[PDB]
């Protein structure tokens, strides 16, 4: 072995930045540890069809609150959207309704003491999901985004959930532009197969390079690099990591699911891409599930310490209910030493 995989654990570069750890937490939180994390992102307030926002359980967001007991760094943010949920277009339109959702905004962390925000519109500019757009709507975003600054001030946390791929740069968002408003760009860098079938949905959902059995111009290294050129701030990305898998368009199983099911198990077989830097499963001799495990997560969050990243996210905490990959994605980030240790205990010394 003469080039050993030396983990970086302050980068020099960039001292002072402290990267964070997030998870979204959509369902019950009772498996959720803060000690793991300096960020809980509950998963989703709606936007009902009067235009009001909406929360489904509320004790739930209260028992991630109540985590700032243990915890009390702890930040606990709520995200409001996410894929299929209407209402943005419309709330973007005008003044008078990009005020009244800023006002329902602030109105919301106020009454619940949050620390902010979370905006999750899938997406600006289309109707993927079923959901109202507008061409005004990538233009209109970032008057939203201005308006709820404003309202909530400097000192509570706003994040955009987003992609990087030219076509969401382009489109969607004006990267330049809601840069400066934002504290966090929150990069969903996976899903990249969701909507592919036949050979193409055969490929890694979250590739961290790109490979033979990646889709070309889709992966997290592209996706960090075309938002750094379209000018969102390397500090301001927070780096996300599904804790799930995906075969194409139509399968996807929650990471305790591919642990009891699927991994090694069933006629399924784990691989590792060594040059997309991601596990994989074959069964009968085809390309069967993408996912992440604990050596692609050493290497994203390496990715995030030597580029200067803000940091990392799960998409969801409910996936992991032991909480393994997401103790993975802590000490990727807070103690990148041990997880190489661990990870040479299966690989021996690299």
């Amino acid at each position: 072995i003469t080039d050993p995989y030396n983990p970086i654990v302050e980068n020099a570069n960039c001292p002072d930045i402290n990267p964070i750890v997030a998870e979204y937490v959509l369902g019950n939180p009772t498996n959720v540890d803060a000690q793991l994390l300096d960020a809980v992102i509950f998963a989703f307030a709606e936007i009902d069809q009067s235009g009001n926002l909406f929360i489904p359980y509320p004790r739930f967001l209260n028992q991630l609150l109540a985590l700032k007991g243990e915890k009390p760094s702890l930040k606990v943010i709520v995200a409001i959207g996410g894929w299929g949920a209407e209402g943005f277009s419309d709330a973007a339109l005008t003044p008078t309704s990009r005020y009244n959702f800023a006002r329902q905004v602030n109105q919301m962390i106020n009454e619940y003491a949050l620390d902010g925000i979370d905006i999750d519109w899938e997406y600006p500019g289309s109707s993927a999901s079923g959901i109202t757009s507008r061409p005004q709507d990538r233009e209109n975003f970032t008057l939203l985004l201005t308006a709820i600054r404003d309202v909530i001030g400097d000192d509570k946390w706003l994040s955009v959930a987003g992609t990087g791929d030219r076509g969401y740069i382009n489109s969607s968002a004006e990267i330049d532009k809601i840069a400066p408003i934002i504290d966090y760009f929150n990069l969903m860098s996976y899903d990249f197969t969701a909507g592919e079938t036949g050979p193409n949905g055969r490929k890694h959902q979250a590739n961290l390079f790109d490979s033979d059995l990646s889709l070309p111009g889709y992966s997290v290294d592209a996706m960090v690099r075309n938002l750094e050129n379209a000018g969102m701030p390397s500090e301001k990305i927070l780096l996300g990591i599904p804790f799930y898998g995906r075969l194409g368009a139509t399968i996807t199983r929650t990471y305790d699911e591919l642990r009891r099911d699927y991994i090694n198990k069933n006629g399924y077989e784990y691989r590792f891409d060594n040059t997309a830097q991601v596990p994989y499963l074959v069964k009968d001799g085809d390309f069967a599930m993408s996912y992440d495990d604990a050596l692609s997560i050493f290497l994203k969050t390496q990715y995030v310490l030597r580029n200067c990243l803000g940091g990392v996210f799960s998409w969801t905490s409910t996936y992991d209910q032991a909480n393994i990959l997401a103790r993975t994605m802590s000490i990727g980030i807070n103690d990148p030493e041990v997880l190489k240790e661990e990870l040479e205990g299966i690989y021996g010394q690299f």
